[PDB]
């Protein structure tokens, strides 16, 4: 056993059947700082856990979700499974909320260890509140075990109802 593990959060699905979000991933533009043809955007949207983005770049590999307008954002899940993407398992990622690429603020900083489902990050400002911004920046700063590239299988964005 990995003792210190990050524990698996709930199946944002779940979220959804009590009708109290909704999930805003359509109203953004998405972009990836690289990718692999077939592993890329649609693949963390296709609400299927078995395929992947994968990425072909330097670190950090960067996920950009922006959106036209000034938008409420509650919970960012992420989905990282260890036992299936080993040295393309994020570890340290690092979530930024702001106006534009050059006005972002880092407001989470997540240590992933062998990670096994669902990460629920809030997306909270300093007033405890949703924030409201018009992008948010996933960053992975670096993977397990001297992972180059990485792999995430769904990436769905929260609103409150
Ligand atoms: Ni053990």
């Amino acid at each position: 056993a990995t003792p210190n593990k990050t524990p698996p959060g709930a199946d944002p699905k779940q979220l959804e059947r009590t009708g109290t979000v909704r999930e805003i991933g359509s109203q953004a533009v998405w972009s990836l700082s690289s990718c692999k043809p077939g592993f890329g955007v649609d693949q963390l949207r296709d609400d299927n856990l078995e395929t992947y983005w994968q990425s072909d770049g330097s670190q950090p590999h960067l996920v950009n979700i922006q959106f036209r307008r000034k938008t409420t954002v509650k919970t960012l899940c992420i989905y990282a499974d260890y036992k299936s993407d080993e040295s393309y398992t994020p570890s340290k990622i690092s979530v930024r909320v702001g106006n534009n690429f050059h006005n972002l603020q880092e407001i989470r900083q997540l240590e992933l260890v062998e990670p096994s489902g669902w990460i629920h990050v809030p997306l909270t400002d300093n007033h405890k509140k949703p924030t409201r911004t018009f992008m948010i920046q996933i960053a992975v700063l670096a993977n397990h075990q001297n992972g180059r590239d990485t792999h995430m299988r769904q990436i769905k964005i929260y609103t409150p109802v």
